[PDB]
């Protein structure tokens, strides 16, 4: 019993932080074979990130400039070349601890673990989503940028997620491994904003039905609906459309609790337009939206990596 | 910005789970240097749990009787022994994961990262806090016993909890690492029962100083109180006392943020009386009990 918001070991990808220091700048990049990946905006300074020309600036350095650090030893950066907002500097050692590993984008409402780095040491481990805006509501000091997001498959660790920057609400907002942004943002010290959230439906039904597999009913009712009329209903609470796919994902839950998606839509439309009243689901006084289906899945059935 | 319950990197921990099977039980076990630690109830026969006499148990056992897995090579078991309620299988192998470890007990309010396992595989990190009645809201199934709760605070891992037993209400009850219980547990399937638990007050007061440092501020007053007028309402919520102790820890949040200890508890027992009227803090519509004063200052710097 009970339910965590739960991250995945973060030990392969710890074995995989490195600390990239170039000028003034440090921060963290990540050792996967004989590369290291992390923000391009390493190599820019105070004037430099107000309108950066990164191939102009890029072109200027040398591979001596980049400073990686491994642990307690120096690694010897023998090429450099940039992929979007990323910059790859190659290494003369390949990482001994590289695990099996792809670089994956995620969706909207996809979660994932991040594990937050300061000079290429991990500090903590924490279970975020991407939002339906593509800002994460991360927790990030100064120093954080090249931290990465994850998740594993089997043994394999899917890379989602680079930080880049702190958007002026306190949110975050980065890349892909490919350097492909998350969302409409620049890494430019320029004004930019993150679109107005949403909450992500899907997962917050996945989270209902962890609270009905943990004992929590309170909420269930006797009702149904349409896809159609909860979506009316949902899109006026900015909330995100449920799609057939959503409910065909939230299947195995419905199968194993005996609640149709429709069915906990009805449960979910009535918290929307009526609220708690006093009570709690799952000790939380807010509707949770940062569990996934699989997520929700793999917790109540302690799925092992 | 932003703050987050975060867990301390798993990766030192990962390197110590091994898989201990004994008959027909296969629970965690803890590899350090070369001996294996895991719950002494890994010997029960299910029908020995209502009343077991682990000495006689024990001696009953031989090296052979213990399976240690670790991936997928087996260690082999050269002695046995029991210190308190957890089980020391010393192995022929010395880890060569083993990290930079000690073994801390801790008080209530403490917190702390749980790696959930199963079958000696890590399965997930979260963040937990020793409740006032020495249980654990933690998320574990069958099989996870033996997953072990630490604090990584610089290159040293602190194990300070094995997971033992799910009570009867959902929370868990464990041991330190030298396998003496928190609280007034036993590892029997004897009747027993979690205290009503009640909330960590200088958790929330350091909570609401990292609010605060993130720019939350919509809950502070102009009060203050004296430190028995807020024990006094804080009973009355099931809050626990906060002793001298708890204002003095609280003292470097306070430098930081400009609100006195007691202004901060002045707003703590407006928000207990009026709730948050659709208002958050930190995202959160209820107040968090699990960040310790030294988690926040550690997140937030
Ligand atoms: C203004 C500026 O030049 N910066 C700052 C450094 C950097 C940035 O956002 N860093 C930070 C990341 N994550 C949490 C942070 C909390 C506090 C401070 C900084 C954080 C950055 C990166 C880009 Cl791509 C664009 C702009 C800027
Ligand atoms: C009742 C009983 O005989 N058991 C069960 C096995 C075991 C136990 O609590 N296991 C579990 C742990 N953590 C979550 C669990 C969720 C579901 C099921 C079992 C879980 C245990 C350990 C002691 Cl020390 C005393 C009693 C018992
Ligand atoms: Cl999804
Ligand atoms: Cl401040």
């Amino acid at each position: 019993s009970g339910f965590r918001k739960m991250a995945f070991p973060s030990g392969k990808v710890e074995g995989c932080m490195v600390q990239v220091t170039c000028g003034t700048t440090t921060l963290n990049g990540l050792w996967l074979d004989d590369v290291v990946y992390c923000p391009r905006h390493v190599i820019c300074t105070s004037e430099d990130m107000l309108n950066p020309n990164y191939e102009d600036l890029l072109i200027r350095k040398s591979n001596h400039n980049f400073l990686v650090q491994a642990g307690n030893v120096q690694l010897r950066v023998i090429g450099h070349s940039m992929q979007n907002c990323v910059l790859k500097l190659k290494v003369d050692t390949a990482n001994p601890k590289t695990p099996k590993y792809k670089f994956v984008r995620i969706q909207p409402g996809q979660t994932f673990s991040v594990l937050a780095c300061y000079n290429g040491s991990p500090s903590g481990v924490y279970q975020c989503a991407m939002r339906p805006n593509f800002t994460i509501k991360g927790s990030f000091l100064n120093g954080s940028c090249g931290s990465v997001g994850f998740n594993i498959d089997y043994d394999c660790v899917s890379f989602c997620y680079m930080h880049h920057m702190e958007l002026p609400t306190g949110v975050h907002a980065g890349t892909d491994l490919e350097g492909n942004f998350y969302g409409p943002f620049v890494d430019r010290q320029t004004a930019q904003a993150a679109g107005t959230d949403t909450t992500i439906t899907v997962n917050v039904l996945a989270w209902l039905y962890a609270a009905v597999i943990n004992g929590d009913r309170w909420f269930l009712n006797r009702f149904t609906t349409t896809l159609n009329d909860f979506n009316l209903v949902a899109m006026k609470y900015n909330y995100e459309p449920l799609t057939q796919d959503h409910v065909d994902i939230l299947g195995p839950l419905s199968a194993q609790t005996g609640i149709a998606v429709l069915d906990m839509c009805a449960s979910l439309k009535e918290l929307l337009q009526n609220g708690m009243n006093g009570r709690t689901i799952l000790g939380s006084a807010l509707l949770e939206d940062e569990f996934t289906p699989f997520d929700v899945v793999r917790q109540c059935s302690g799925v092992t990596f």
